[PDB]
DNA sequence: ATTATGACGCT
DNA sequence: AGCGTCATA
């Protein structure tokens, strides 16, 4: 009854830009916009590996992994843009930089965290607060939710999609209880004006487009962004989430997409998100742990208590490289020059980082795949990282993982190596 | 031969 | 610490 914890004290909003990549690259050439179009890496192996893709080219059935030539066989016009090559391998840095342009906007509204290279959540809690007492117990009218969709509605006693979602909108607006401050729907409400708001800035001030969703915690928030994309923001109130879990496949939610939602639904012999709701919290600890029996019990009621992190800088920079097929590293010099590549790129984007943000890595990681090994890193050892020196990095790179070496003359290198990865962690302030 | 990342959990 | 899981363009 009274002391039932309902999960409706925060409003936390999830900002997902829309088919990132290729909307940094059709910024760039005005020849790719509303277009078919696909960002792709590499081209010489079946056409490029495809990792980003408008919705126009969605349409034809294109999608991200494709390799760019079965995605032409789908699509014979689509327009491709390449990741960019720097020292031998792909460079992501236009696409880190564009990303710190929506991030920096987004942090003018609040603390955010970064949840990705294109999206952030953001604890809006104190924001509704405040524009709710400037309000007034002011309505809201519908014209300051030009974008927004509310998940669950219209129902009850149009053939449009715009049709319907302001339908559902008057719905909803005509059913609040603007005269209550402390509200959860009203609060989320306030939060997707205010998103609404936090996404015509990010489109003004980069000309990328996003979609949002906004709701009590972090997992309904992201779930709800996906809802109505692209350029759209949905609202998914407590009250909706009945409705919306009692057909969601539990692989939806994040968290949930890999092994531990395959046992859930393995085990308890169930599909749907709200059927968890016929476990006790114990029952469902006894099969999944006790943090995501808990974890479990919460969320499939709509509860989560995540906080969001306030971090809006990656804590870690990273190079990798895989060396597929026939192209693994077989020789000494050959792993060398290699670590030498990713060594350098490391140096630079770490001199970046500590000119920008004031901080200095402190370890540095190397991690290396082998031939065989169905595992994505096969080793990884760290050692200390001391001086911003490419060189100097590659060398204790080379140091760290001389030994794993099975040959016995030391100028070959076997079994050849697959995959090379440097990381830099541990920052501190400088 | 999807690749290049990046965060968090377990022991 | 090193490994595993899950995620995101
Ligand atoms: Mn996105
Ligand atoms: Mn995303
Ligand atoms: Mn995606």
């Amino acid at each position: 009854g009274p002391h039932m914890a309902t999960g409706q004290d925060r409003v936390v909003a999830l900002v997902d830009m829309d088919c990132f990549f290729v909307q940094v690259e059709q910024r760039q050439n005005p020849h790719l916009r509303n277009k078919p179009c696909a960002v792709v890496q590499y081209k010489s192996w079946k056409g490029g590996g495809i990792i980003a893709v408008s919705y126009e080219a969605r349409a034809f059935g294109v999608t991200r992994s494709m390799w760019a030539d079965d995605a032409k066989k789908l699509c014979p016009d689509l327009l491709l843009a390449q990741v960019r090559e720097s020292r031998g391998k792909a460079n992501l840095t236009k696409y880190r930089e564009a990303s710190v342009e929506v991030m920096e906007i987004m942090s003018r509204f609040a603390v955010i965290e970064r949840a990705s290279i294109d999206e952030a959540y953001v604890d809006l809690t104190s924001a509704v607060q405040e524009r709710l007492q400037k309000l007034q117990g002011q309505p809201i009218s519908a014209d300051l939710l030009p974008s927004t969709y509310i998940e669950g509605l219209p129902q009850g006693p149009t053939v449009q999609k715009e049709g319907m979602r302001k339908q559902g909108l008057f719905q909803w607006l005509d059913s609040l209880q603007i005269d209550n401050l402390t509200s959860p729907d009203l609060q989320l409400t306030v939060g997707a004006v205010i998103v609404e708001e936090m996404r015509a800035a990010i489109e003004r001030e980069t000309g990328f487009q996003c979609s949002a969703g906004i709701s009590h915690n972090k997992v309904l928030a992201k779930l709800a962004c996906g809802l109505n994309k692209p350029n759209r923001q949905t609202l998914v109130s407590h009250g909706s989430v009945p409705q919306l879990f009692s057909q969601m496949p539990i692989r939806k939610i994040r968290s949930l997409g890999g092994k531990l939602g395959a046992s859930v639904i393995e085990i308890l012999g169930i599909e749907y998100m709200g059927e968890l709701t016929q476990f006790t919290e114990s029952q469902l600890q006894s099969h999944f742990g006790e943090k995501n029996g808990s974890w479990l019990y919460a969320m499939c009621r709509g509860i989560e208590h995540d906080p969001v992190k306030p971090r809006q800088l990656p804590k870690t920079i990273g190079c990798s490289k895989n060396f597929p097929g026939k192209t693994a590293l077989a020789t000494r010099e050959q792993v060398q020059w290699w670590l030498l590549q990713l060594a350098q790129e490391l140096e630079e984007r770490l001199t970046k980082d500590r000119n920008d943000n004031d901080r200095v890595a402190t370890q540095l990681v190397v991690s290396i795949r082998v031939q065989g090994d169905k595992r994505l890193s096969s080793l990884r050892r760290c050692c200390a990282l001391t001086r911003y020196d490419a060189h100097k990095m590659s060398h204790d790179a080379f140091t760290v993982i001389k030994n794993c070496n099975t040959s016995g003359i030391q100028t070959e290198w076997s079994p050849p190596l697959t995959m090379l990865f440097l990381c830099a962690t541990k920052f501190s302030a400088s």
